[PDB]
This record gives C-alpha cells, sequence and structure tokens, in this order.
C-alpha cells in the first residue's frame, strides 16, 4: 500500500498498481458487475491519449519530452501490454470520467519508470475533459468494430451462403409458407435468400457509418471547445485516421449533439439489432432443416462438433442479447440531460459486446456449419414429386375433382403425382406421358435451370 | 343484411357493404381487437390492385373491359373513397392474405355496379398470389408514409429549432452536466444540438429507403414468380413509381428475401426509433427549461395551449409507443419460417403507427411549442454569471505560475475566480479591472 | 355544429355532441394517433363519477339532486352509452387531465337534458383534482379487465389444453429436444405442460392483484389530500366495491407512491408479457405440430377456419403486441418526476389492448382451435417405435455395437426397431419375442400415469 | 499441457486443468463471448451434483465411496475454490450439456487426485441428464440471489429511505406536477413514496419464489423421469433445502412444462425490471433534488464520493444516482434477451438456457450491488436545504386558497398576482394590501398560510 491525493484528500492505493487515486477511489465507489473495460476500449483510449498528446506537442502547448513519454505509453495501452491496469466498473460516472482518469493516471505511472514527471490532468489530459474524451474512445471502438471486424465476418458468412446457393441450385424441394407444403423452391434459392440478409445487413452497417464515425474530441466540458486549441478535433482526428487507416472517423457535424447525446450508438445498435433479427430467421430454417434423423423435416444434415443444432443455438442466443444489449442502448441514449448523456460507459459496454458477438458467431456459422452443410438430394426431389402442391398445373387436362382425387392417393399411398396420375388410368384421354412430364417438371416449377 | 354462398356454407352480409363472403368469414374468425387496417394500408392496396390490372391488360392477360372497371374501382380505394369496407382484424393470417381478399371483393362488387363483372381472384388476383401482396402495400405505404410525411414534418421541426439556434446564438446561460452547474454556453448552442438530432433524423430515414422501398409483387406464393409473368415484378414497380411520384419503390433485390423476411420494417423502425429517442431528450430539455416558475429552472415560457408542458408530454408518450412498437415489429421480423414472415399485419400497424406518431407530434411540437417559446433572457445571464469560470483567459496576464495559483486559492476558500484575483492584490499595471471582466466575459466563454 | 364561448375564444362544437369547450380544445391541441380511450377506460371514468358523486352527497358535500343527475349520467356512460362522446386522442397531457374533464362536460350535457344544471369542475369535479382521477380509472379498468375478463378466458384455455392432455394420455410419439429426435413421451403429457403454462399464467395474474387494484382517488393534486374529506378514499372504494364487486379495488399503500409512479400497471404488464411468452410456445408446438400435411411433421390436424395454422398466427402476432406494449409501459413507468407520473394515458393504453387482446385471443386460441385438433395416433406410435433413440434397452441383451446397427438398418430401411430385431435373427436364448415387447414399449418408456 | 483421447480423436488441455476433453472441445467450438459461467452458477451446479450423489448412494445406485468423493468435490465447487475450472462460453448448447459435463470432469479430476475413480458420465452424471441438470442449478442460482442477496440489500435500501422520511417528517416544500410548482408536500412525504416503491418491489420478488424456486431435477432427458427414480426430484430437493435451508426449492407442479419452458426466469425478470423502473424515478428525482449548486433546484445535498472534473475542480457530480439509473437500464435490456429466449423453446426443450442465465443472475448481481452502495453512500447521508425548501413553498401562489373564505377568491388571486412579482412571501403581500382587518385578524392568515398543516402529514 502506498498514500496518495486528489483535490478531496488522500486515498491508500496498492504499492505496484501502474493506477493512482483517483482511480483507487473509483474502485471503492462502484463494486457493481465486478466487470471493466473491454480490450477495445483499452485500446481506443491508449490511441486517443496519443494522438492528444501528438497534437498538443505540434501546436508547441507540450514539451516535446513530455509529449514523447505519453505517446510511448500510450502505445503500450494500445498494444494491450497494460490492460490488468484498468480495474473500475463498467458501472461508474456516467461520463466516463473514472476511465478516463484510469488512462491519464496509468500513462503518468509509466513515464514515471522511463524517469519523465508527467501530470495526470495538467499534461495527459492537456486540451481535453472527461466529458469528450470517454465518448470519442467509444466511437472509436465501434467505428473500428463495425469496419475492421464485424464488416469482413458477415462478407465471410454471406460467401458461404451464397456459395451453398450456387452449390445447390437445383435441389428442388417442398416450399413451406405458414410451416404449410407449398409450390416448389430450390434449396439454393433459400439460401440466396439468406446471402441477401446478410449482404443488406453490410448495407445497414455502412449506412450507420457517416454518424457513428462521429467523435466529440475538442468539445471539452459542454461542447463549445473552452480550454482546447480551436483546431484540436480536425487534428486529433487527423492524426487517429492516419494512425488507424479508419477513413470513417471524422469531427462531429454539431459539437453540442456528440456530447448532449449517443444517437450514433443507439443507430449503430439498430444495425446490429437488424442483423441479429435476419440470423433469427437464418439459424432458425437450418436447424428446421436439419430436424430429425426419423420424425423431423430430415432436408440437411448439419457437420458434428443425430447431431444437435449446436452453432444455430449459439447464434439464436447471440441474436437474443443483441435484441437485450439495443433496448438497453436505447434507454440509456434517450436519457441525457442539457450538455451531456451520462450513459457512456453502460452503452459502450453493451454496442461493443454486439459487435463482438455478431463477429465471432459469423465466422463460426460460417466455417464450422454453413460450409458443410450436406442435402438429401433424392429424398427432396421425391417429396417436391410427391406433394399435393404440384396438381394444380394438371386441372385444365384431368379437372378439379379428379386433380384432388391424384392428389389424396398420391399421400395416401406414398407415391409420386406422376405415378398416381398414370396408376388412376389418366393417360391417354386427358394428357399424354410427354404433357404429364412438362406439367410436373418440379425443377421448371421451381422456376430454376 | 344479404346473404351470400360460401364453400362451408351460408355468409350473411351487411346490405351497404361492398366485401363479400371470405371478408364476413374473417370478420366472423378474428374479433380480437375490433382495429381494421389503417386509411394509409387500403390506399396502398388500392394503388397496388390498379397496377396489377394495368400490366395484366398491358400483358393481354386481362380483358380490357375488366382491367378499366379494376382500375376504377382501386382508384376509387386509392382516393379514400372505400376507408369504411376494409372491417378485418389487424390480427389475422399472418400473410395479410384476408386484406387481400378483401380488397379483390370491394373491388368486384364495385365494378358490378358499373355493369362489369369480375372475380376476385381470377380477375382482381390475376398474376398475384395469397403472399405477395399485402407486404408489397405495407412498404408501398411505409415508403409514402416516410417520404412524403415523415422527411417534411421533421424538415420543418428541424427548421423551427435551427430558427432558435440563430434567435439565440447569444443568449448566455449555464451550461449543465451531470445536472451540476457548468461553464457557460448559449440557448441558442443547445438549440442547434437539438436541430442536428432531427437533421441526423432525416439522414436516418433518408439512408433506409433503398431497402424499406423494395416490393415483393411478382414473387407469388414462395418468391419462384410461379403463374406471374417474368417481368411482372418490374411492371407493376413502374406503375406504382408512375402514379404516385415515389421513384423509392423498387423492385425486391432477392425475390426470397423479399417474402421470407421483412428486414425492412425492422431496419426503418430503428430509424423512428433513433428519432423517438432524440425526441425524448429534446422534450425533456425543453420541459426542464420551462419548468417552475419559482420552484424549476424558468430559463424559458412554452405557449400555453403556470403552463404545463403538454406538448413535450405529447412527444415523450409518442416516443415510448415508437419504442414499445419497435419491439413488437422487431419480434415478429425474426420469426419468419421458410418461404414466408407470418407476422405482416402486426408489423405494419407498428410500422405504420410509428410514421404516423412522428409526424403528427413533430408538426404539432414544431408550431405550437418550438416557434412560440421565449428566453428568459436576463435569468439566463444570471445563470451564466454563477457558472464556475476558469483561470486559462488570465495566462497572458499574470503567467501559468500565478493563475495555477489562483485556482488553488479559489478551490480552498470557496471564491471566484474573480473575486480571487481581486483578493491577491492582482489588480494593477499588469491586469486592469476592465481587463479582467474582459477576459473572464460570461459570452466569451462560450465561445459563440 | 353548435357554438361555445371559451377564454380564450369562441368554439365550434358538433351538434350531438356532449362534450364542451375544454373537451373540443384537446381535440384541435392533440391530432396525433386519430385513436381515443377504450370502452374499458371510459367505462371506468363513469363507474369513478358516479361512485364521486355518492361519497359526497352522503358527506352532505353536494346537493342530492346534483349528485342523483351525475350518477343517473356516469351510469349512461358505464353503461357504454356515450363511447362517441370521448373525441381525445390517448397522446393529450400525461395526467389525462384532458379526458377527466372530457367526462364532467358529458355528464354536465347529459344532466342539462334532464333539467339540472352542473358545473363540470365545481360539482362533478368535486373533491377531485386533476391528477387523482384518470390513474384511478385506469386501475378500475385493468383490475376489472384482469378479473372479470383475462383470468376467465385463460381459465376457459387451462380446461381445454387439460381436456386435450386427458384425451391424448396413450397417445405415444417421439419426444424432440434441440429439435432432434429423444426418448418417448405422450401427446397428452405435452399438452399438461402447456396446460401448466396457462395455469401458471393465471398465477402470475392473481399475484399483481395486490399492487394492480391500489387506487389513488383522494389523493389530490401531488398525493396530500389537500381540498378532498381525509376519509374520501376509503369511502370512494367502499361505493365502487359494493357497486362493481371487484373486491380488489383498494386504497393506495402510500398516497405519494400511487400518483408518483404506476408500477403497478409495469407489474402487471410483466404478468402479460409473461403470458404471452407462454402462448409463443404453445402455439409454435402446435403449428409445428400440424405442419405438412406431406413434407412436415404431420403429428395432429388443426381444424380449418393442408388447413393454414390461422389461429397460431394470431396468437404468435398477438403475443408480439403484448411485448411491443409491455416495453412501451415500463419507459412510461420509469420517467416520471415527483409529485406525478405524467405517461398515463399511453400506459393505460398499452396495459389495457393487452389485456384486450390476450383475452380475445384465448377464448378463440381454446374453442376454435384446441378443442377440434386430431392426433394422428398410429402414425405418432409407428415413428416412436421406429426411433433409433429406443434401441438403448436393447443393450443389456445383444450389446451396444449390435443395438447401433439395429438402429441404422430400421432407419435406412423404415422399419419398426421390433421388426428390424426379428430381421436380423437376434431373437432366441439371448432375447425373446416378449422380452423384446417389454424391452420396446415405447408408451411404458414414456412413463404416463 | 497433457494430451487426452476424446472419440474424434487427441485433445491438449492446460496441466493445471481440472477439466477434461469435452470441456476442451467446448472451448474450441464455442470462442463467442469469452465470458464463462459465473460464480453463482458454478456454486449451484456444485450443491446439485452433491445432492444427485448423496440421493444415488441413499437409494443403493451409487458405491459409497464414489459418492463420499462426489460430496466431497462438489462442496469444494459450492465453496468457491474452482471458479476458475469453467471455462466454457456462456454462448454453448442451449440446454447446458456443455457447462454440465464441465462440472461431472472436474468432480472426476478433484477425486482422482485422492485416488478414486468416477466415470463423469456413468458416477457424477448418474440419475441425471444433458437437459435437466443446467435449468436445475440455474433456478437454484436465482433462487438464491432473490432470497439470500437481492431482497436483504432491496430491505437495506427501503430502510434507508424510511429512515429519511421520518427525519425529514417536518421539511416543508413546494410540489412538483408536470416539473410545475404545485401545492406542498413534505421531503419526507416523497420518500415515504421512495421507501413504499422498494417495499412494493420485495412484495413483487416474493411474488414469483413460489414458481423461481421450481426445480426440473428428475425429469431426465425429456420431462418423463426415464432412467431415473421415480422419486430423484422430491430425494434431491430435500437435499438441498436441508443444506442451504432455501426453503424456496421444490420439485416442478409439472415436469414437461419444466424442461419445455423457462417462464419462471421470464417472471422474475419481470419484477426485476419493475424495481428498475422504481430504482429509475428514485435516482432521477434524487439527482435532481440535489442539482446545482446554483442553477439547479438545490434542495439537498448528496454525500461527496470522488471529484467530478479537471477544468471545473470544485464540481461534485451524482455518482450513485447516475451508477443506478444505468444499471437500471442493463436490466432492462436484460430482461429483453430473457423474454426473447423464454418465447422460442421448441417441444420437450427450450435451449436458451445459457444466455437466460446469464442475464438474469446479472440482473440480480447489479441491482443488489447497487442499492446497497445507494443505500450506503448516497441516501444515508444525505442533508435537505430546509430554509430554501420552507422559503419556496411559503411564497407559492398555490397556497393563497385557503384565504378564500376570508377575502374571496378574486383578492387571493391579486396576493398571488402581487407576491409573484414582487418576490414577497404569500403572508407580506396579504399585509402589504391592507387585509388584516376584522374579518381576517394576523393569527388566522398564519393558520390559513401554515405550509406544514396544507402538507397534511399524518
Ligand atoms: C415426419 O414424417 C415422416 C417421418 C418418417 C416417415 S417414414 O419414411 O419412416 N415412414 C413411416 C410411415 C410409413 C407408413 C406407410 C408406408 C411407409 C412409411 C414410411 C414418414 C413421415 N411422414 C409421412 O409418412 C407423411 C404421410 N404421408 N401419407 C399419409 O397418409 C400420412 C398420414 C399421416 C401423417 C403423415 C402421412
Ligand atoms: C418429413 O419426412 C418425411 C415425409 C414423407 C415421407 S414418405 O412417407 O412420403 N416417404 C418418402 C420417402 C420414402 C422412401 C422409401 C420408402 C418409403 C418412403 C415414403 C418420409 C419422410 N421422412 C423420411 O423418409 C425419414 C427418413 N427415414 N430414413 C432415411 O434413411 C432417411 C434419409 C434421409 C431423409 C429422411 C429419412
Ligand atoms: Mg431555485
Amino acid at each position: 500500500y502506498r498514500i496518495e491525493h486528489d483535490t478531496m484528500g488522500e486515498v491508500r492505493v496498492p504499492a505496484k498498481a501502474l493506477w493512482r487515486a483517483q482511480t483507487q477511489r473509483a474502485v471503492e465507489n462502484f463494486p457493481i458487475s465486478g466487470r471493466g473495460l473491454e480490450r477495445t476500449q483499452i485500446r481506443a483510449l491508449g490511441l486517443l491519449k496519443g494522438a492528444c498528446a501528438q497534437v498538443n506537442s505540434d501546436l508547441g502547448l507540450l514539451a516535446p519530452e513530455k509529449a514523447d513519454a505519453i505517446i510511448a505509453a500510450a502505445a503500450e495501452i494500445a498494444d494491450g501490454q497494460h490492460d490488468d491496469q484498468f480495474p473500475i466498473d463498467v458501472f461508474q460516472t456516467g461520463s466516463g470520467t473514472s476511465s478516463n482518469m484510469n488512462t491519464n493516471e496509468v500513462i503518468a505511472s509509466i513515464a514515471a519508470k522511463g524517469g519523465v514527471t508527467l501530470h495526470p490532468n495538467d499534461d495527459v489530459n492537456m486540451s481535453q475533459s472527461s466529458n469528450d474524451t470517454f465518448p470519442t474512445a467509444t466511437h472509436i471502438a465501434a467505428t473500428e468494430a463495425a469496419v475492421a471486424h464485424l464488416i469482413p465476418a458477415l462478407q465471410q458468412l454471406h460467401d458461404a451462403l451464397a456459395a451453398k446457393a450456387l452449390d445447390w441450385h437445383t435441389v428442388v424441394k417442398s416450399g413451406r409458407t405458414h410451416l404449410m407444403d407449398a409450390v416448389p423452391v430450390t434449396l439454393g434459392q433459400e439460401f440466396s435468400g439468406y446471402a441477401r440478409q446478410i449482404e443488406a445487413g453490410i448495407e445497414r452497417v455502412r449506412a450507420c457509418l457517416p454518424r457513428l464515425g462521429e467523435l466529440a474530441i475538442g468539445g471539452t466540458a459542454v461542447g463549445t471547445g473552452l480550454n482546447a486549441p480551436d483546431d484540436f478535433g480536425v487534428r486529433v482526428v487527423a492524426v487517429l485516421v492516419a494512425q488507424t487507416g479508419l477513413s470513417e472517423l471524422r469531427t462531429a457535424a454539431n459539437s453540442f449533439e456528440a456530447q448532449a447525446a449517443r444517437d450514433g450508438l443507439v443507430e449503430a445498435s439498430g444495425a446490429l439489432r437488424t442483423i441479429a433479427v435476419s440470423l433469427t430467421k437464418i439459424a432458425n430454417d437450418i436447424r428446421w432443416m436439419g430436424s430429425g434423423p426419423l420424425t423431423g423435416l430430415a432436408e440437411i444434415q448439419l457437420p458434428d462438433l443425430k447431431v444437435n443444432p449446436v452453432l444455430p443455438e449459439a447464434v439464436t442466443q447471440v441474436a437474443a442479447q443483441v435484441i437485450g444489449n439495443d433496448a438497453a442502448i436505447a434507454w440509456g441514449g434517450a436519457n441525457g440531460a442539457f450538455e451531456l448523456n451520462v450513459y457512456i460507459p453502460m452503452m459502450a459496454r453493451n454496442i461493443l459486446e454486439s459487435f463482438k458477438l455478431l463477429t465471432n458467431v459469423s465466422r463460426l456459422f460460417a466455417q464450422r456449419c454453413i460450409a458443410g452443410l450436406t442435402a438429401n438430394v433424392e429424398h427432396l426431389r421425391r417429396l417436391a414429386e410427391s406433394s399435393p402442391s404440384i396438381v394444380t398445373p394438371l386441372n385444365s387436362a384431368i379437372g378439379y375433382e379428379e386433380a384432388a382425387a391424384v392428389a389424396k392417393q398420391a399421400l395416401k399411398e406414398r407415391k409420386t403425382i406422376r405415378q398416381t396420375v398414370i396408376d388412376r388410368g389418366l393417360i391417354g384421354d386427358r394428357l399424354s406421358i410427354e404433357d404429364l412430364d412438362r406439367r410436373l417438371d418440379v425443377l421448371a416449377m421451381a422456376k430454376a435451370e
């Protein structure tokens, strides 16, 4: 234990900890979840403190020797060497002040090892406030999770779904509407639908990026930029864009909206919620198609990990969590007051978790489920050919009444419509075998080649 | 009190009604909510039936006499002349087939009044299925609601907020963070923030239009187009765009996705929910600013309709409704199976209600609350003159070190920056009283 | 099109409208949804005004002739005679003061026609405020909906599920876990699970009644009872109980909690949301059981209204709406300030609609779906007797290696496990035909009563 | 590291790991959240495995030396000694079978260190299945969180709010409706409302326990009890109640409902969501009451807990109401996830258990922890600005009403007008208009304008 102090007085701190007194106060004040900032959030805070020290150096506001020590410690934090030094709960002051101070105190302690004296709030927090730094880090983490992780993961799932659409282009089967037998489709067509749902999901994430990428940096305490250079924002963003390659990061269109609200996180959660909705439909269909092996639909076989549909269950459970996280994000989003929205840590936890779950589960689903599905091709075609649904094209030749008798007999004898029409002696007067084969071609009915 | 014949018995229908037997069976099957389709949904079904008859006539599949009569009846339906011939509950067969058949039967009856006999299914439902029609009318209605009603209403609200941001550009007041006294801002700056939130809301709606506008029409029963002309979708969409002026209506990118899912309504509801979140923050700040006149902030006076903030209460209640509607839409969205999402009538009721509530309340908020707000300028300035100050704007007069000493002593002795500079005997050749006041001026601190 | 004079100016009021100037201004101020109060809310406002006039008369505060006029007018409103006289939008002032005034004006106008002059405020609103009346009417309406309408409807559905569970006691079929074939159950056992879900739903509704039936009446503007008799609450409640027979109605435990919050509505919506969850599971299984007639499960046939499962679709759509309404109620619930929660009309619309939809859809589901279901008995037994899941009790006789071979051949050749064991020549000293029959007794494996 | 053999080949496992092959496959199959079971779930799985081995011994199905070794290992898990041996993701197979096998394997590995061979499946999973175990452990954990932790934390907040209600019994202030000035109340009355909200919240938790405490144990794979003793459920329950003292644990009313659905978790989340709604109203009113101290309401002062700002050095923030409102938001989100998993079961099994368990147990923990912090570090230390509140109440136009019968509603309205315009008290404005006289004495006025009497405190 070692003694430290802040504006309010003196505080006991673990002796070998890189954090200081404000972080220690926050440890004692918020033992709520036992969970702190994620690696992506810590990395974001590191990048931002580095970019801030760079621009403060560039405007000759910060001595070069201090800027260099900050930039080196900030590199260390962005790299992941210091996660053990961020012990503050997610459920902290709603501005993220506490985690901002955590980053400043940890950076000061790293520089102190290299023999450089930094003041956490006069050097490491120079030209900044808690109010604009913690939301900036949150939007950097979210932008990076959308562009570098989620979109590529959904592109891999899209590609696995589109590959199946192609492989299964002629695998004709019974359509189902309302869960009841309908006119024919192909597994390919169904998988082209699933592929479109994920491609549309990528379009929805891309459409939110012009507002997700907005950074509050330079707005200071209330959005006015008081105590910061007038161009602090555009300079810090230019450093982050050059360092990350994330061209989507940009200065806020309005510095007050960017601090009074987190509407860009609510907007983004909407896209993730819509993806969760798409993945629920895709995973449900796939587990139903794999159902059996005797009493279910037995259309396809899932790869093993009689196989339980374990990846569909993970996907549907992840979707349920994204929906829950979405409601929490919208709740925090609505409840800002005046110059600041004080639900940032909670909203940050939820949107970053939704990004991570959808990313990881989309890759596992694509690789370990979609890629290895095998279709019961001949069985699917036999059912499609034996369905009362395909008798309609026969009504003009044999009449409604006889069409109905053919469907009833085909079902009762478990035979194809073709073999029932022959069995009933309808060939000859009503139509020829050539006519029957044209009318009952289930692949032509599916309007596939 | 006319009696009709159904293939499972007899059906008594009201004599003034234009619907027939299938619609009456649906009236009897689903007495759940006692609410039917809204005007918007009736209109879109009319628009769709007129367009389908036009293309069926153009392809020579439908005798022009019959097409003409369908087109005439459909135009009446689209023009709101029959909003009382659609008695089927919202909570019906999940394809919306019942409401589809309701539209077919009303058109048949209207045509019969002008001497033309139409079969509801073979003529009025020609080239269509029971599964591609109701989702098409739903996306027509939602696209029209977004483009012709919501976006203009939000633009009216944006423009009222932006007008106030300009009026109040130099109306200094105290900032509040965590509800606690903060450095100065202007009422103008806060309104510029509100205006940007509504502008971002319009951008959010605009961004969903490429998917909201996708129509299933031509996909038929399962998305394959069986029993429809190969170009039915593209030709119908072209007629609908021509008649409505809605360039946002488009053929589905994937005919299977367009019927297996309603992801477009889920996406759109997300934009409306975000708008509802923005509107809550704006309405809440405005009622708080008008709070009192004695026990509140008393920053502004709302127009009187001791004024209760009735329009902020209507806005926040609408917002709550849009959040609930949004949960219902997503729930229906997720629960499709194979070739058909069967939550369409419930998802339609919820998205179209969210569009209508946000449109109506945004116009009312803009016109009957925002436009008439008056600022208590002298009160606001007195709050600004009570905000914390910073020593930074003294740096050039006393130096980092003295300024640092001023901040420390102000904090320790719980004094203002201004009084601490005076008490330390800093007034003199280096800093006059005029200079200290100009350096710490509250409007300058707001950096307007 | 008759004319009324208002302080603000003249106001035109429709001819056969019983409302006055304040209601007309509200119609002009809030054109938002075009939907007004529901029949239950209007009846509750009538009930409350009658009981308030009865008590003001009993205490000597109101002339008997004025009290008699109010009680007669209020009875007509509570009888559903004036549902067209409440034109104000749900999205009105959040206390519901506009609707309270609407009731006062309608009563004054009904009394005017009988030669009695009532001041809407001074007489019909005597001892009441603008804030304790509308929530009192909401809680009366909700308590009545729960006790008189929803519980009976749920009891009807319970008894239909229980009746099917009894009729299907020995209808052995293949269990399903993860949608995959599992050891046997009966249709009866599954229906007994659905019955319990609905019985537990009735328990959930009964459990919230102690707080749902709490009435704010007598609290006046802020909960203190200023401007009302000290015993007004207990007196009006005693009249409402004696008149309606709703013993669940009670004074609020705390007069400030009853006006500052609508927590009892949020609690009740949670019970309705749980029922919506139970109904989703029941309706989804039932439509899945009736899927076919060829490519689906084909366990049961639903009665007509190849039959589409239209009532399970109505049920699952109602469940979605109840879930959405539940989210709106909680949102309004959380957002009260100080002495008053100003989301009452929105919360009232959503709770009373959830009660109505569940009541109506439960009765339709019980009568037109559940009562008429018919099981494919012989077919269910044949699949149960043909399932690889049931070979485990052969292990002690022929070994788990030979038992796996029997399972694989039964499935490939679409034969019963019994016929496959015989076909493979396993009958003999290690296994008698009677021993095989005991081992593969699928109904015994289900362990029904 | 150390090699093992599954029936799908060879698996590598951390050396100082007590889990075996199947847990390591699950670690490889499901890298989704990087978050595993919580301490309460692990303890519950320990309690259940020990109760099952006791009953299997009692019924003579499991050799006493095997049962004692499971009981000893299961007690180590329930005591929290092996909280690092459960690496499987929450986002696993929907039954919880992976986490069930994790428990069986860690128990087998603990017993091997003492010279006893346990087959994870045949001995540690005896009479149980892959489907009635995990939901049993979830309901144990959730019942224990409700009765042992949340209800006492709520009672502590209730008691802190009630003590303020009593201390502020006579602290008169203006009421606020629609955020506008209203007739007088006391700060004590408002706090009595907050107290009643938390008390009702405890009633709401109590009312769910008869169904939250229902255990699936003994139902086996599909709810029929096949491969288990007919009375396995009542016997395991009898042991769990005797050992834990948790009287709320009971065998399910219907064995199919208990595995096909998790409606008890949905029901309990509704109670927690209602508490989150109450806490939102209480915390929002409290931060507003403490707002300012110069530009806000300044009704009360919150105890200081850390510095708020560097730019504005002396600024102190309502950090505990902020933590409470954020926890509330998380409970509402978690509640939507639980209901979604709840509705989506199929036939004999609801396969959303691990996700529903994570969300309900977290809601219980956040509400417990934040309720105690709120009671101790915020409510207990609140101070009222008594003179400020009384001044506003004595100057309120709302209090002129009881002058009606003495001077007329018109003259009363002029007193309000004048007092409001000239920033004076109603009592002084009435004197300043020469109203004191024959029909209104100076003590009659003091009696009529008694603002505490107008609050009507019991
Ligand atoms: C999950 O659906 C199934 C699962 C397995 C099997 S199987 O290959 O193992 N199988 C077992 C039954 C059987 C009976 C006679 C001849 C051959 C067979 C072969 C069939 C089915 N469905 C059907 O038998 C469909 C069916 N057809 N025709 C009917 O009249 C009928 C009546 C009621 C329900 C369904 C139907
Ligand atoms: C919805 O599941 C079904 C629907 C209909 C029918 S039916 O009665 O109309 N029918 C069609 C198939 C058939 C084949 C030979 C002899 C008779 C029949 C009769 C069967 C089924 N299920 C099955 O055929 C189940 C099945 N059993 N054995 C297998 O190896 C297998 C392999 C792949 C997929 C499924 C399975
Ligand atoms: Mg004040």
